[PDB]
């Protein structure tokens, strides 16, 4: 993984991307990587965000599945035609792969203006892939067709998806693993969470109603919508010298300082424990005010510091975004069912451990099974 140390760009705002080779003659194009879905998906046609598409017609390795697929998002949508075609990674190991790819037709909402990214790439599992479970994806491909060790590794600064290993350069100190609880999304157990080293103190299936997830498609982390009232109650306690209007809290509003004059200071930290492999252990990452509160520089305040707060509400989970990913080396070890996290090589963000709980009691959340679920054959 000497060449592959660095193949990452992006950032927390607007993504990051890996480059992938698609098809002969090869197309080179900049993919956003997603643990947070299943699908190898490129835009297809021109719009106005995007600097390349994928040409299909330029290449003579690419077959159309006849299928089209339908991508509904609560905030937009992304369709096109399924298609396969022949995949390799420039700064990857050297190989090629057939994999499915969607020729993204129509999206709306999806594109960003001026992202440097023309398509996603789905690294979480089949059982969430679209249309349905039976479009592989892309790394189960990888895998299946090279003998690649089924593992990969982000280390979001630039930045590096290693492929296929744990590279040391990387990262400094502990590798911490939790487990896989179930192999969909890249779902994880949150037993306790602190604020300041002062412990929340909810019932811990609450963290992880209805799931916890490692996301690296979203920006902020987002909490249950009782958990984020009470991190934001006691961040709020912490910071109560000074006075925030409401729409910074919700994420709607950049709040300032004199350059260079930003109190972190009155900002605490966020601890985060994740169930350790065995199974009274858990160890905790340890969040810093600079990764939840979000610098923007807009244009006419140019002399003070601004920021965003990234930690905002949800009714679908704990997803640790990409604020959260950043102060780490984040291994994303299949074939173990489980995740690491290891302090990032490129206070301090912290991964500590082992804590242990005599009493440990199940923190996981079993989602009610529709009856839509029940009746699909795997
Ligand atoms: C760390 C990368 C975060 C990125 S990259 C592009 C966007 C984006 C926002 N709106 N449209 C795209 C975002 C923000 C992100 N939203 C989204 N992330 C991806 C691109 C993975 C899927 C998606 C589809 C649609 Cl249709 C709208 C937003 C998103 C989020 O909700 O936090
Ligand atoms: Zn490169
Ligand atoms: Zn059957
Ligand atoms: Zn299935």
């Amino acid at each position: 993984f000497v060449e592959m140390v660095d193949n990452l760009r992006g950032k927390s705002g607007q993504g990051y991307y890996v480059e992938m080779t698609v098809g002969s003659p090869p197309q080179t194009l900049n993919i956003l990587v997603d643990t947070g879905s299943s699908n190898f998906a490129v835009g297809a046609a021109p719009h106005p965000f995007l600097h390349r598409y994928y040409q299909r017609q330029l290449s003579s390795t690419y077959r159309d599945l006849r299928k089209g697929v339908y991508v509904p998002y609560t905030q937009g949508k992304w369709e096109g035609e399924l298609g396969t075609d022949l995949v390799s990674i420039p700064h990857g190991p050297n190989v090629t792969v057939r994999a499915n790819i969607a020729a993204i037709t129509e999206s709306d909402k999806f594109f960003i203006n001026g992202s440097n990214w023309e398509g996603i790439l789905g690294l979480a599992y089949a059982e969430i892939a679209r249309p349905d479970d039976s479009l592989e994806p892309f790394f189960d491909s990888l895998v299946k067709q090279t003998h690649v060790p089924n593992l990969f590794s982000l280390q979001l600064c630039g930045g590096s998806m290693i492929i296929g290993g744990i590279d040391h350069s990387l990262y400094t100190g502990s590798l911490w693993y939790t487990p896989i609880r179930r192999e969909w999304y890249y779902e994880v157990i949150i037993v306790r969470v602190e604020i300041n080293g002062q412990d929340l103190k909810m019932d811990c299936k609450e963290y992880n109603y209805d799931k916890s997830i490692v996301d690296s498609g979203t920006t902020n982390l987002r909490l249950p919508k009782k958990v984020f009232e009470a991190a934001v109650k006691s961040i709020k306690a912490a910071s109560s010298t000074e006075k925030f209007p409401d729409g910074f809290w919700l994420g709607e509003q950049l709040v300032c300082w004199q350059a260079g004059t930003t109190p972190w200071n009155i900002f605490p930290v966020i601890s985060l424990y994740l169930m350790g492999e065995v199974t009274n252990q858990s160890f905790r990452i340890t969040i810093l005010p600079q990764q939840y509160l979000r610098p923007v520089e807009d244009v006419a305040t140019s002399q003070d510091d601004c920021y965003k707060f990234a930690i905002s509400q949800s009714s679908t989970g704990t997803v640790m975004g990409a604020v959260i990913m950043e102060g780490f080396y984040v291994v994303f070890d299949r074939a173990r069912k489980r995740i690491g996290f290891a302090v990032s090589a490129c206070r301090t963000a912290a991964v500590e451990g082992p804590f242990v709980t005599l009493d440990m009691e199940d923190c996981g959340y079993n989602i009610p099974q529709t009856d839509e679920s029940r009746s699909h054959h795997h």
